[PDB]
């Protein structure tokens, strides 16, 4: 099915995986240099033995897509993934009035969860509405809004990475220079996240369009559900905005691990059938995907399993 | 045997390679996304089935690892790889007087062979002791060793990206983020060559050492055979400046393409019985391998087939 070479990976790291410990002080079963691939054509790899809501993958992607870095507009599509890293330079702030010390924190005392709640929702709503705050604390700055779209330049100029690369696909089809990145030496030693997701580079033979991530980093029982469809949304959308058919998306893992926690969730996954795959409807008249909205891409026939709640 | 993955892929893009047109107006016979693995505690992997000087593969990794982008140093080494790149910039300067519109014509007319070697010499020889003209005619300038070891900050200032990474290695062996980029947004648009060799990272578990190369494009004749030693090299000195032992080498490839030209060469190579992998010894008491010189690096026993001609 589809969704195999995933199941196959977390398998394999099961099988033969060897311990390691991380930056998390959390243990992880991890192996290095991995590939899986996606046949773009036979459907969409959203994993169907659990759920993964293709709303949160698409209002974010759309959030890079637009160059944006600021978490409002994720919040206006109910969207949370990115919450605590802008919650975090607010904790800290200078003028913040209100003790969070707060993710080590989360199961760890459940009356934290009541004041983490009321104090991060508080936050919520404030990103929603005062714009000053917003400004300061829900803008995240170097995340891949502004790798891909605005990457500050050396002449404090800024780079529309992505937007040249996509002409160039419309323009020199065939060359292998068809790279994004987001891995910014001058960034990388001093700042939140170091990306994941550190390059890709898209490849165009006879009709379809490509696209290969580098992915530094895997945590695969949380991250790459979502990251693999991320990806693919991409690689059909640039296909979309260039007329070309899509062909392959190829994943491509550095350090692929499962942390110690994900033991018995990731078991239970792999008892899971995994089910037809869904298709995905581009709407077939827009085309300058920098211009999409949530309407424009829709999820024909996605059938998941029950989501399994995870320590992140 | 250890190299049996590169003819596994040279035998691969033959068997199911789509034709691809590409910049040089050769075609190639393509594939994107392979990823071959090299357990390099088994031995080096220097092609046995046609020879690969390791000379020339040292003298130029050691031209990156002290940060150096001058043709010079190279040429005292009898190294010519990377001499026609230099020959451009002197061919079109404004202060040139001897005709080379020249590397579409080397086998194009033989006649020219007479007065290229002739005007190629004629340079060599006046970088190795001319100085004004080295500096000016025999820099590449953002080649391998300015990205890895003087990489060009935002604030004029420059980064020791290799260097950091070592150091982090010998600090945080086990993060995820060990990681040294080439791949330069605000240069590939304008560069010479934009880099192959785009991205690598670091990996560390349990005692041993292994390195990921994320190449976006390669040659598959000419330019794997060189490119696999060079970075299973590079993965052998840090393992040596860390202490570490040997792992792995794991190859990654956007566009892996044969050229047309290439055919009947990659052919005969494969009827070409592989021999015994040589071994590596790395000099036991230096370990400052910024400091290394030829005599620090020795390739035990490599029984190499003869090299096969090839129209680059
Ligand atoms: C799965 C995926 C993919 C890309 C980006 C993200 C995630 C994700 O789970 N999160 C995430 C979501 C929620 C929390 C929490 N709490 C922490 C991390 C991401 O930022
Ligand atoms: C194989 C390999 C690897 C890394 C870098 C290089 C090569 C190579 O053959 N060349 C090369 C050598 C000679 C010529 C010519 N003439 C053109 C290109 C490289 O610059
Ligand atoms: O999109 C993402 C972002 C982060 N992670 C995980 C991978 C690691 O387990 C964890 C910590 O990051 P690093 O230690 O690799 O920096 O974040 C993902 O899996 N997917
Ligand atoms: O170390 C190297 C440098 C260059 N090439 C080849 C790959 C391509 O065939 C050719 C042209 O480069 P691009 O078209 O990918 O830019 O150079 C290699 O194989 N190895």
């Amino acid at each position: 099915m589809l969704e195999q070479p995933y199941l196959d990976l977390a398998k394999k790291v099961l099988d033969e995986g060897h311990f390691k410990p991380d930056r998390t002080h959390t243990g992880t079963y991890s192996i290095f240099g991995h590939q899986m691939r996606f046949d773009l054509s036979k459907g969409f790899p959203l994993l169907t033995t659990k759920k993964v809501p293709f709303g949160l993958i698409k209002s974010e992607l759309l959030w890079f897509l637009h160059g944006d870095t600021n978490i409002r507009f994720l919040l206006q599509h109910r969207n949370h993934i990115w919450d605590e890293w802008a919650f975090e330079k607010w904790v800290k702030s200078d003028e913040y009035h209100g003790d969070m010390t707060f993710g080590h924190r989360s199961q760890k005392d459940p009356e934290f969860a009541a004041v983490y709640h009321e104090e991060m929702a508080k936050f919520d709503d404030r990103v929603l509405h005062d714009d000053a705050f917003a400004a300061k604390y829900g803008d995240l700055g170097l995340v891949y809004g502004s790798q891909w779209r605005a990457w500050h330049t050396s002449k404090g100029d800024t780079i529309d990475q992505l937007g040249d690369v996509i002409e160039q696909i419309k323009t020199h089809p065939y060359s292998r220079r068809l790279i994004v990145s987001a891995w910014n030496p001058e960034d990388v030693p001093t700042m939140a996240l170091p990306p994941c997701h550190t390059l890709y580079q898209f490849y165009v033979n006879d009709g379809k369009l490509s696209l290969q991530l580098y992915q530094r980093s895997a945590d695969i029982f949380l991250g790459v559900p979502f990251n693999i469809a991320s990806y693919a949304l991409l690689t059909h959308l640039v296909a979309h905005e260039c007329g070309l058919e899509v062909g392959e998306f190829i994943h491509t893992f550095g350090d692929a691990h499962l942390y110690v926690n994900h033991l018995d969730q990731i078991k239970e996954q792999l008892s899971r059938t995994p089910r037809p795959a869904p298709t995905l409807q581009l709407n077939p008249d827009k085309h300058d995907i920098f211009d999409f909205d949530m309407k424009d891409i829709k999820l024909l026939n996605y059938d998941p399993y029950p989501a399994i709640k995870a320590p992140v």
